């Protein structure tokens, strides 16, 4: 019954993925794709991010046969087991999670098919390191006991104290399913005796789909109504793949023809825009794909990783996410039914999402509009999703906007948290500015952002703290030879193990920067010039800010040229 670790707004948690390499396994080796080692990885992690962050395996493509995943599992928990640290020569157990079910684990797609929940029991017992249990994408192979296995496994993860962790979509209604719509009722008993220890996550690998927006409102809501200890997200970069989008900004779709150029050329910052409608929204748990880009190689951080993810989580710690009882206090509606019926993530389209295939948000006036499938029971207006004020569009923002006042001016996302305004541009692949007008009583700030730019503004007792990020590497050497779409289609496949080796040479090292590019902010009613203090960011990726004030209408325009993360404080 005592929980192996906290997961909660002050204890958030960063999953740090490693996938069995099944080729090298054969052969009587055990490695990870990307050359990552577990020891070193752990290792390798900054020592402050070491409480919030576990290690989690995943049998990739391991031989689909008994034996194998029980074989590569138990030889990692040994290893993990007894890591010293050296520095304190302490025997320090890595904290792990498994990756246990996956793909409907049917044995045509993945060895974690012979992981039985008696041997499950066994590692629980046997490890102390173990910390969960990891279900992810199922969607698309609802399998005939799915809901009964997950029942079985959060049953004893809760009599070991550890954590069941699912990451999932809503494609074909597999929430609303997952908790008994269809009839299959094991999943729904079992939280109900034992959410303490389940932590539900969204996957928003299917961006094809457009199924983002629905799948994060019932991760909220789960959460809210005790259906589910925390919440969070998978966020992967695939998602460039599934839509079918090729060089940055480029016109023409490529369909799904190259997947490993692909899942490298979303932008770095766009994960950390995806991660705050996790944070903004009281979530805690984050975890990426594609691994070899979202966290590094050979046991090094990534670009993505350092001036991105690692920066993001530090700010998640270093500033708690609303709680459970903040987050309700705020919410003036919760939804009731089953999205599935309603169109899916078209129910947002031009409500708060800008189009059906987007993990952003168009306005954070509503942030995210909370709900439970129709087979739950409650258990703040609570609206059943087929009452009048949902039939369309229209109808949902006019009673929306009765309860959700509009709190800043501009078409540009932004949410405000206590002092603090959080702003991003909600474009995905087209290249145009936004700028928005923002509050803070008094004091009147005015932002102009490019794509793929996320800033967090608090005020402070003498001015203002700003943390921007923008950072964007050049990913058109990927698309070199290619002048349009239906030439791009036909590039050579960078292939699995070329993208990996493309990630080592010309990503790790001999990275191909992005251009600095010009963020322009305005303050309003200001009497004196302000002064800029604790200026750093990442290495060589900025200017000096160059300030204009102009005396007599009590403004300064601040412009920023930069390729990175950034911050600072204005005194004023
Ligand atoms: C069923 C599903 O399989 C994996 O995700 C795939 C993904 O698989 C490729 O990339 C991953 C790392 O992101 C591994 O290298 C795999 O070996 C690759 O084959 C892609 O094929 C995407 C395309 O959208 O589809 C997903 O299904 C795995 O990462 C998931 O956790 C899950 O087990």
């Amino acid at each position: 019954v005592d929980k192996r670790r906290e997961i909660n707004n002050e204890h958030p948690l960063l999953m740090m993925p490693l996938y069995a390499n099944g080729e090298e396994f054969n052969q009587g080796k055990y490695t990870f794709w990307g050359g990552d080692t577990l020891t070193g990885k752990w290792e390798n992690i900054p020592d402050d991010l070491k409480p919030y962050t576990v290690i989690q395996l995943h049998p990739d493509d391991l031989p689909k046969r008994d034996g194998a995943a029980r074989d590569f599992y138990e030889h990692m928990l040994e290893e993990a087991a007894k890591y010293v640290n050296p520095k304190t020569g302490k025997n320090e157990p890595i904290p792990v999670i498994l990756t246990v079910y996956t793909a409907g684990n049917m044995p045509y797609y993945t060895s974690a098919h012979w992981l039985s929940t008696s041997w499950i029991d066994k590692m629980y017992q046997k490890y102390p390191n173990l910390h969960g249990i990891f279900s992810t994408e199922n969607y698309w192979i609802w399998a005939n006991d799915i809901e009964n296995k997950a029942a079985d496994y959060l049953k004893v993860s809760a009599k070991n104290g550890g954590y069941f962790i699912w990451a999932e979509q809503n494609n074909g209604s597999a929430i609303e399913k997952a908790f008994g719509k269809n009839g299959k009722i094991a999943f729904q008993k079992s939280v109900d005796k034992y959410w303490k220890n389940l932590i539900f996550m969204f996957k928003n690998t299917p961006a094809a789909e457009g199924n983002d927006s629905t799948t994060e409102s019932y991760m909220k809501g789960l959460w809210l109504s005790n259906h589910t200890y925390q919440w969070g997200g998978l966020m992967d970069t695939w998602k460039w793949y599934e839509t079918g989008k090729w060089k940055l900004f480029a016109s023409g779709n490529i369909g799904k023809s190259q997947g490993d150029r692909q899942w490298l050329t979303e932008p770095e910052s766009m994960l950390g825009e995806e991660a705050l409608g996790v944070y903004l929204n009281g979530g805690v748990v984050y975890n990426f794909e594609h691994p070899a880009y979202t966290y590094g190689v050979n046991n090094k951080e990534s670009l993505l990783f350092s001036e991105v993810i690692k920066e993001f989580f530090r700010y998640v710690i270093a500033h708690p996410a609303p709680s459970k009882e903040k987050v309700l206090e705020d919410t003036k509606v919760f939804i009731h039914g089953d999205y599935s019926n309603k169109g899916n993530g078209k129910f947002f389209v031009n409500v708060n999402t800008d189009r059906e295939q987007t993990p952003l948000y168009m306005t954070g006036r509503y942030n995210v509009i909370p709900a439970i499938p129709g087979v739950l029971k409650t258990d703040i207006q609570i609206k059943e999703i087929t009452s009048p004020e949902f039939s369309s569009t229209q109808a949902r923002k006019e009673y929306l906007n009765k309860l959700y006042p509009m709190n800043y001016e501009g078409d540009i996302f932004a949410q405000k948290l206590d002092n603090r305004w959080f702003v991003y541009n909600y474009k995905v692949n087209e290249n145009v500015k936004q700028t928005g007008k923002l509050k803070f009583n008094s004091l009147e700030m005015n932002v102009e952002f490019e794509p793929h730019t996320y800033g967090i503004f608090e005020r402070i007792s003498n001015g203002l703290k700003v943390n921007l990020n923008n950072f964007r590497t050049n990913k058109d050497s990927l698309w070199s030879n290619a002048q349009d779409a239906n030439q791009a289609k036909k590039l050579p496949q960078l292939t699995k193990k070329g993208a990996i080796k493309w990630i080592e040479e010309h990503y790790i090292k001999d990275t191909q920067f992005g251009e600095k590019r010009v963020t322009k902010i305005v303050l309003r009613g200001i009497d004196k010039l302000p002064t800029i203090h604790s200026l750093s960011g990442t290495n060589n990726s900025y200017d000096q800010p160059s300030l204009n004030f102009d005396q007599k209408n009590h403004m300064v325009t601040i412009t920023i040229n930069s390729n990175g993360n950034l911050e600072f404080e204005l005194h004023f």
